[PDB]
């Protein structure tokens, strides 16, 4: 038998423990386009039409990017592109208004409703007129059979869509 | 009714969705004493006890630290200290052996099995004696009902002790 | 050395592994008053207020509706009731509107909006009125500061209100 | 406007909110063989090959039973059964010993240590020999690239395995 003291210097009481923790992933896409219908005489929607290229998603991130275009997800060689058309605009009042319309992903489709805050109804610098306004709702996964693969523990069954637009007149 | 054209640049086609992610919370204590018994001629423990300072915790993070010492964790101004005590040390070979001990965690006391490895029994630089070697071992929260507020799906019931040892001889 | 055969009857190859599932969990409260002034000729509520009595929820479950009541979730004892006020009823069309108003848990106070299907608007078997509608909206948590000790993972930040009423005209 | 009165019948204060639950599956293979070698004048094991059938699988469960033997899991058309292959017993005393061997899952490898516990070493109602003994340990699911798609979230990346063995001597 013998005794011995530490060199604390390369010595190392130590501990893993393994945790979860939630965070939101925050994601627009780059490219799309739309057509919209709008009369500021009486603050309705006439029509819109949305179109959106699943390619040009951006989560901030490159490999989940990637990963999103895959069979587990949006499958975009066969699907390259989600569908929004407005069927129904129903009027609250001027800054507010319930739209329902067809959504479509990877080919299945579903009816929506969003929910239309108007942010602003001016004539520009130039006499030629603008718009602001904003799309919220919540759309289930599970209603577009979209990722079936992925549990609805590991990423939730509920996106938020958040749609920001300014806009201008034509011709 | 009129038309409009998005300015793409001022526009944002967005969304949200939450996911989990698991991680591991890697951590050591910075103070502790130890008493170290050990016969370099049969490779056996003869006496190893530890007490290490629960305010001395690092996880790398600052908040969390301070957090791990309020009642939902160690409870540190109650029980400032935890301690490991060697029963029993039983040989596998000169390299490998089964430790037996009681560890308490916040006055709660079980007994423990860890795994020792000799990494090397040397004479040092001065002819005065050295070790290296290492315990592992798994311990269950639920088995010293440690942080019970706390579920076992957010932060895992298994704790994993790696403690890496160098050390000289005494006087 | 020697020889065995497996006695297959008293033997047994064996393993046990953790997952997670999710579930709904789905309740009532067995006891509430309100208050519902509503206009059959234009299809708009006047003044809707509600109060909950904490103590009477049922989930189908003893020892969980106990549990509802303590300091970690109710706090029943300091604040036996929730409490709904309607501020403003936005109409869509006779069968569908927008109803904001106040809720009330454990003392701190939002606003909310429910959305207000109307089920159908009738003259009862004596000549007297009936109605039947329903209110459906998400609140969370967090907004009200509830529940704070319990995580957004083990349990979801948002509730989902369903409010059935069947009700009949006064004096 | 016109006042009304719940009929609390036919009248439903509703909520439904998400959370998770952990859980362990437990499970046996009730088809297998083995090959056991062992010396009771030393209390060491000799020799110890299993071999389980992967489709005889019973978690007390039809239909998960069944999709264990899919890609996702087992693959049991292109790998039929699990193998166990000792290398190696370090005895620690009569009663307890280190075993380290080869598991194969799947096509794939690895070298694992099951603690050996000799339950008891007896000779029979006839005169000829019985044992009983149990083997213990942590496997984990990504050592072995087994069921790579579930989140180590969703299901546990550790497996325990409890064998159990009474056994008779040969001839
Ligand atoms: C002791 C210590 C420090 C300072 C550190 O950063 N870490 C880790 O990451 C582990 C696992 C240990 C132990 N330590
Ligand atoms: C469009 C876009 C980019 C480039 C970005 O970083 N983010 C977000 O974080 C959100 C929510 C959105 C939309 N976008
Ligand atoms: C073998 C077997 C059966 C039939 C059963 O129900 N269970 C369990 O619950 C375990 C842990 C084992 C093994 N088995
Ligand atoms: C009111 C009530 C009872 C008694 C019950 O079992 N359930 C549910 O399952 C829901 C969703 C509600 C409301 N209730």
């Amino acid at each position: 038998m013998k005794e011995y003291t530490l060199d604390k210097a390369h010595t190392d009481v130590g501990f893993k423990i393994k945790h979860l923790q939630i965070s939101n992933v925050k994601g627009c896409f780059k490219d799309y386009s739309a057509v919209i219908d709008f009369d500021p005489a009486s603050a309705e929607f006439k029509k819109l039409d949305v179109t959106i290229k699943i390619a040009s998603v951006n989560t901030e991130n490159q490999t989940r990017d990637n990963h999103l275009q895959q069979d587990d997800f949006f499958k975009a060689k066969k699907y390259p592109d989600m569908t929004f058309t407005m069927k129904k605009y129903e009027k609250i009042d001027n800054e507010k208004g319930k739209m329902t319309g067809t959504l479509t992903i990877a080919g299945v489709s579903k009816d929506i409703v969003l929910d239309a805050e108007i942010g602003g109804v001016a004539k520009g610098k130039d006499g030629k007129e603008k718009i602001g306004f904003s799309l919220n709702g919540k759309i289930k996964r599970s209603d577009f059979k979209f990722a079936t693969s992925t549990s609805t523990i590991t990423l939730s069954d509920d996106i938020n869509l958040n749609i920001e637009v300014e806009a201008n007149e034509k011709e």
